[PDB]
Parts: structure tokens; C-alpha cells; sequence
């Protein structure tokens, strides 16, 4: 149906927008602490501690697949990445830091995103 091509095309919209900000948020990520899963044979109690794992590569699988349907579950993933870190790592430690500076900093990013979604409506 044509409905359906259309609701498609704005999924295809909100997918090149959200690509735009996962950049964005990323760059605020100089040091790629976030960029990659949580490596199992590396820390193999992980699990045993974070129930939901996400990173970057992950975000950007699902993204390239038009698998985030709105803002609000894009952001979920990003403040999984960040609150699970903030949980696992202690505050004195560059993990813990990393993620303080990264929210802080992608805040703003998401604010203005916010707008844009809702301005041109693509949700």
C-alpha cells in the first residue's frame, strides 16, 4: 500500500537522522571506551553484573538496520551504555569518568535532536 511506503519513508528519515547523532554522540567518546561490546573472555563475571550490555558497534547494527522506530528507544540504548558503565566501573576510574563526560556532553546533543523529530515529525 502507499500508507505503508510513506510510514517506511519516514522510518528511512529517522534513521538518517539518528545515524547523524549516533556520530555526533560517539565523538564524545575520543578514547573509543564505548565503541565496542564488553569483551566475555576478558571480563567473564560481566553478565553476572550487567543484564543488558550495549555499546557503539551495537547501537550502529541496529540503527543500519532501521531497528530504532523512535528517539525514545535510541536513547534507551544510550543510556545503557552509560548507566551500566557507571555501575560496573567505580567513580574513581577512567571508565566511570569516560561516561560522566560522554551523558554530559551528548545531553546537549539530544536536546536539539529532539526537536528536529519532533519539528519535522518523523516519528
Amino acid at each position: 500500500s502507499m500508507e505503508q511506503v510513506a510510514m517506511e519513508l519516514r522510518l528511512t528519515e529517522l534513521t538518517r537522522l539518528l545515524r547523524s547523532v549516533l556520530d555526533q554522540l560517539q565523538d564524545k567518546d575520543p578514547a573509543r571506551i564505548f565503541a565496542q561490546p564488553v569483551s566475555l573472555k576478558e571480563v567473564p563475571d560481566y553478565l553476572d553484573h550487567i543484564k543488558h550490555p550495549m555499546d557503539f558497534a551495537t547501537m550502529r547494527k541496529r540503527l543500519e538496520a532501521q531497528g530504532y522506530k523512535n528517539l525514545h528507544e535510541f536513547e534507551e540504548d544510550f543510556d545503557l551504555i552509560i548507566d551500566n558503565c557507571m555501575k560496573y566501573n567505580a567513580r574513581d576510574t577512567v571508565f566511570y569518568r569516560a561516561a560522566v563526560r560522554l551523558r554530559d556532553q551528548g545531553g546537549v546533543v539530544l536536546r536539539q535532536a529532539r526537536r528536529e523529530v519532533d519539528s519535522i515529525g518523523l516519528e
